[PDB]
């Protein structure tokens, strides 16, 4: 009963938008609040199903440079440090127990 894998959650990474700055890149960043927190608050293995249709949150996994950035010490592409660092770190680790899939539904 249920998915084979383990459990597959369909997660709408649907924040807000309407933070004091704007959705210029706080929902995107909200999105990414509230994923380390979906996948933070669960620490269930699960292969879920995450839909962000943020230009951030794609970019990132879709430029699979990810690894690199690991290795790049983290900066952006060009040369300053990686912004919501801390988030991303932590969503990171909070991503390894958790197969997340990345579904970018734009």
């Amino acid at each position: 009963m249920n998915p084979s894998p383990r459990k597959r959650v369909a997660l709408f990474t649907d924040g807000a938008a309407l933070g004091n700055p704007g959705p210029g890149t706080t929902n995107n960043r909200m999105e990414l609040k509230a994923a380390i927190e979906g996948l933070k608050a669960l620490k269930e293995p699960a292969e879920v199903d995450l839909y962000t249709d943020s230009h951030y949150l794609k970019k990132a996994f879709t430029e699979g440079w990810l690894e690199g950035w690991r290795k790049r010490g983290w900066r952006t592409a060009e040369g300053k440090p990686v912004k919501n660092r801390d988030l991303w770190e932590a969503l990171l680790l909070a991503m390894a127990p958790h197969r997340v899939r990345f579904h970018f539904v734009k």
